[PDB]
């Protein structure tokens, strides 16, 4: 009786799957009670293993609604308040404005408005077993005052995920399942401690010379509100339905959701851009309301978006970082609206590739013309010393370089979001100059 | 009776102009009948004339919302529909979509919809005497079917320039005094026919070596109707007045004001942007709605924003291109809002300076090396024809680099809108190019 799911949709999903190369996307599209779904491609390449239904991705920043509502819910019990200073419940955290420990409340972490750095990101992200939030931010110095602009920091969301665990004195895992998972009835969702094994889990890849790359990424316990709650798309579907129709809800959940979707409307607003950031949502009005949230991890990547006066939720989930996946959610939004959609926008990870590729070509160009100029005058102790110099100079350069353009920033960061291709730059450097060496060495020889 | 101006209101104009470094500046701020003027500087710097409030000023792109309004009359009259194809005015105009002539509408053309590549600006913008637009663009290639995508171009309001004049047989100018001025009250208001000397224009100013540079640029006639229509803020409080107090006005005039802030909305939508174009305004219905449009041009720049629903205008005038101009509407936007605003953006035409003179700089330590490892050598007829050879080949490959990497960009664009200290990059590299010829040929002469 439903019908056939509509064939342009279809073209359009496949065509920008092909234009990211994720290896396994799975889209699914609400409009008025009934679905479509796209599930395409492979969750593991090595193996040939399908993308399935029970295949289970990393749902980014889309965590986020997650942890924000469980805050909601707090504070609709009456265990919290928005307004409440962070010290209350996470008193070792001190972060600085001015020399001068600062007032942060809760609503500044919920809405990015705190001034935490964008550094923030890379010490919350890797692994500290022994090591709480609080220690891990302790005195960083704040960007802004709080509450003066909104700036999005990942990190706000694992400050949040320590006050949740504070209040209920349970753990993250325990009061999402909880609160959210068990009563819903989203019985493949979780929030992990760590990267114990989760059958059914994508393999997660990143982009390498043209081709996508198996990539083992990192997963901090601590940081696991922000970026790393597990899902599968008949999961994310009952999380869509769950938002668009309140009433058979408690009344405690559905007051959360409501307050859930307020956005915050006290900052500044630039000339092209007044949409404001609710629990873990941006929330936009024109041609609207549209509530959306996109998810950006190393390794998975994912978009959803809402549109509660006409009952459209779409979700998408891969298992590669593309910005393609990223904008699908727009671009299907766009098809719903009024049957058309943009090209492909580009991909930052993508052009870094490329960029790689062409430099390590030159760096492999350059070592030719040393030793074609070598063979030829070749076949006509103190300087193996003197040679190892130039490269272990270079890779002592190349070392601390990070650290000092971007204070907060290191080379394990790097590794973990860029391309694979990025260890060819440093090593094709530290290999030319090593042969560099030797040629204007043996030239004076001569 | 009406108090004093606020003071918080004139440190952040304050501040955004000796941040921007504009010779003058003008600002209005329109709360439910109260004004409140903000006038700085000098128009003139050479002589020292002050910014009155009978200086005039370039609108910019601001003119666009008066091209617009009078479409929008003539399509009220019932001279004009909105999807008229534009050949039944401007015979001539051949543009081509894969290979095949376009049908492009009026609409096309007042929601920037047309596909017109971004060169047609470098075309429209070049005096030609006996040039009408249609032969200017004739033949040019679109980027996309019509209708098909949002895409700014400037030239979309030439076109409608030249429509006007084929409807009523009148040349722009009496067009816009007849329906516009004369009607509003606006009496110094005019569209220029060229660059005729316009008693109380101020002075045009371009960064240049970081300090500001008096800029005679070019007034195309048949650019008027997208750039260069000239006010006073006198005047256009009265603009701003008349959108929002549409009452007591005529209702042919009313009725065309209402269908001039009609956004487009058969146009994809990015995720981060919503905002629909109208008939020379962008529409914002987050924190609205908020009805805004800037102006740039090589040697002016302005902005205008209203918020209807609580009687706010703002407008601001200034001879120089500065973004910290085009967002000033926002920041006092934000003021009147929340009573917060940000830090001043960035500015394109101020780093790239920066970055011209850090590399004349380099260019010229260069010269250094090379002269001072010559007085060294030197203090111990067919020369001459090869080393002008040098110089000569650069500087033939810079002339012809533009059009390479940009097909239909020269250099008269580029200079017309960047830094004055652009010149010096070529004649370095030149000059830079022409030594090191003499060098390495007078060192092979040793
Ligand atoms: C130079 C590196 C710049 C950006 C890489 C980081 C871009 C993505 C930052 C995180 C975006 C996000 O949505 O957070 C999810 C979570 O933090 C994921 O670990
Ligand atoms: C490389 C040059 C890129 C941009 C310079 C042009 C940026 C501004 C283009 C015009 C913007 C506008 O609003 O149009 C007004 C009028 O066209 C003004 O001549
Ligand atoms: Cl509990
Ligand atoms: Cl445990
Ligand atoms: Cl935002
Ligand atoms: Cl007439
Ligand atoms: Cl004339
Ligand atoms: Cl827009």
């Amino acid at each position: 009786p439903i019908g056939a799911q509509d064939e342009r949709l279809s073209t359009l999903i496949h065509q920008r799957m092909q234009e990211a190369k994720v290896p396994a996307l799975s889209v699914s599209v609400t409009i008025k009670g009934v679905r479509q779904r796209f599930v395409y491609g492979v969750a593991d390449v090595a193996s040939q293993k399908a993308n399935t239904l029970d295949t289970v991705y990393e749902l980014g920043a889309m965590s986020k609604a997650f942890t924000g509502l469980v805050v909601q819910i707090l504070i609709q019990e009456g265990r919290l308040r928005q307004g409440d200073d962070i010290i209350t419940y996470l008193p070792e955290m001190r972060l600085n404005y001015q020399g001068k420990p600062a007032s942060l409340t809760v609503a500044d972490f919920l809405y990015h408005t705190s001034g935490l750095p964008f550094s923030t990101l890379a010490r919350l992200e890797n692994p500290m077993p022994g090591s709480a939030v609080a220690q891990q931010l302790r005195n960083e110095n704040l960007l802004f005052a709080p509450g003066a602009k909104f700036s999005y920091a990942s990190a706000n969301y694992d400050v949040l995920g320590a006050v949740i665990e504070n209040v209920t004195g349970k753990t993250f895992t325990e009061v999402i399942a909880e609160r959210l998972t068990q009563p819903l009835g989203m019985s493949a969702t979780v929030a992990v401690k760590g990267d114990e094994i989760i059958v059914n889990k994508a393999s997660g890849y990143k982009l390498g010379f043209g081709k996508p790359v198996l990539f083992h990424a990192p997963l901090a316990r601590n940081h696991v509100p922000a970026a790393y709650i597990h899902s599968t798309l008949p999961d994310m579907e009952i999380w869509i339905d769950a938002w668009l129709h309140r009433k058979a809800l408690p009344a405690t959940l559905r007051e959360a959701m409501s307050n859930s979707w307020r956005g915050n409307s006290d900052v500044p607003l630039a000339a092209d851009n007044r949409i404001l950031y609710a629990s873990g949502w941006f929330i936009d009005q024109n041609q609207g309301p549209y509530i959306s949230h996109g998810g950006q991890n190393p390794n998975f990547s994912s978009c959803i978006a809402l549109r509660p006066d006409q009952q459209i939720g779409i979700v998408a989930l891969a298992n590669m970082n593309s910005n393609l996946i990223l904008q699908l959610c727009a671009d299907i939004d766009n098809y719903l609206r009024i049957g058309k959609y943009a090209d492909g926008a580009g991909d930052a990870i993508t052009a870094t590739d490329t960029l790689f590729v062409y430099l390590t070509l030159l760096l492999c160009f350059w070592g030719a013309v040393v030793v074609v100029r070598g063979a030829f005058r070749v076949y006509r102790v103190r300087d193996y010393i003197i040679a190892l110099a130039v490269p272990g100079l270079v890779a002592a350069m190349l070392y601390v370089a990070p650290g000092i353009m971007s204070p907060g920033l290191d080379w394990r960061f790097i590794l973990v979001w860029g391309p694979s291709s990025v260890l060819a730059i440093p090593f094709g450097m530290i290999l030319l100059a090593f042969v560099l060496t030797l040629n204007h060495q043996i030239k004076r020889i001569l």
